[PDB]
């Protein structure tokens, strides 16, 4: 029961620096990206060691680090799936939200 941080968060542990704003994901339950882990609601970095700490392209499963924020066939939501249910309106923004290159992520 933290106080949602101010801004000025971002990720980059792999090849790949993602940033992300609260603010623009002030209006999702906490729960959508921060899981409850070994029973019990965890806030901590997503990776992190124990945690998913796969960083290959290829290997799949939960420990899958790009598996927790790409895929949508996932227990729980990612970031280009829930992109996915939502820029799946028109056939522009698909290349942003989803994009690979010049998206907002992958910018
Ligand atoms: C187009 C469909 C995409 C391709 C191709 C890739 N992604 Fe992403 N991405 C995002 C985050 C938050 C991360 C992790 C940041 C971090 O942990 O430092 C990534 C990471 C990757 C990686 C690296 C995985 C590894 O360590 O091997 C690859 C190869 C990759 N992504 C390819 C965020 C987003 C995102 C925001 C909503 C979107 C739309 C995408 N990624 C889409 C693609
Ligand atoms: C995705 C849509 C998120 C939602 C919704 C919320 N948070 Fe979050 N938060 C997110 C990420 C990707 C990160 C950084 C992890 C990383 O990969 O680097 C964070 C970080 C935090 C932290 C920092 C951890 C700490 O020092 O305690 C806190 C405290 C935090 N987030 C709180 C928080 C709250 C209160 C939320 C709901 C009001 C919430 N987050 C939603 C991604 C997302
Ligand atoms: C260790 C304390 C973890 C941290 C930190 C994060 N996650 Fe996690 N995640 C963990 C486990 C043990 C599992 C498997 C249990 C399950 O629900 O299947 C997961 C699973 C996910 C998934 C599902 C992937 C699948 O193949 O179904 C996703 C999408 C996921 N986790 C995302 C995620 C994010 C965004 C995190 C940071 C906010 C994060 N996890 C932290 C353990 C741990
Ligand atoms: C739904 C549960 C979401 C999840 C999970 C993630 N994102 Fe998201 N994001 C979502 C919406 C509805 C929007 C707004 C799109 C619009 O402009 O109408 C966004 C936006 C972003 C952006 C763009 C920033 C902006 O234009 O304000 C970025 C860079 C972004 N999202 C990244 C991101 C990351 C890194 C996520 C996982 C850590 C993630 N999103 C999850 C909805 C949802």
């Amino acid at each position: 029961a933290p106080k949602a941080p101010a801004d000025g968060l971002k990720m980059e542990a792999t090849k790949q620096p993602v940033v992300f704003n609260h603010s623009t994901h002030k209006s999702v339950k906490c729960g959508d990206c921060h899981h409850p882990v070994n029973g019990k609601e965890d806030y901590r970095k997503c990776g992190t060691a124990g945690c998913h700490d796969s960083m290959d392209k290829k290997d799949k499963s939960a420990k899958g680090y790009y598996h927790v924020m790409h895929d949508k066939n996932t227990k729980f939501k990612s970031c280009v799936g829930c992109h996915v249910e939502v820029a799946g309106a028109d056939a522009a923004k698909k290349k942003d939200l989803t994009g690979c290159k010049k998206s907002k992520c992958h910018e």
